[PDB]
RNA sequence: UAAAUUAUGGUCAAUUGUUAGUAUUCAUAUUAAUUUUUUUAAAUGUUUUAUCAUUUUAUAAAGGUUUAUUUUUGAAAGAUUUUUUGUAUAAAAUU
């Protein structure tokens, strides 16, 4: 009976926690985005002759 | 071919763990799997001016390909001084 109720609470923490962690680690990630790459004007550039 | 020189009148050792620094496993370690994780969907507001203008704002990517590199006198810094003057443009060297 509480390894149903481990695992109820693991899924309820899931959906409450998966929109203010997907943003933290979004912003962790923009931290090492140093030179990001445009890809709209490397396909520019490649159609270019 | 110098021929054994004669108080042997001083023996009682070494080890108390304190070091001038590349040190070797032909089978173990590095790689991918038994395991990866997390996101991202473009379409964009730099600003001051004397106003249909003028002053300041000098290294984004793909492509093409390089033996090598750095420092403007000029703009600013910057000053009760002033000449667009204050030695920047080169060499050796190693695919
Ligand atoms: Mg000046």
């Amino acid at each position: 009976a509480d390894a149903v109720r481990r695992a109820k609470i693991r899924t309820v923490q899931h959906t409450k926690n998966a929109l203010p962690f997907a943003a933290k680690k979004r912003a962790a990630q923009r931290a090492l985005q140093v030179r990001r790459r445009n890809v709209r004007l490397e396909m520019s550039g490649n159609r270019r002759r």
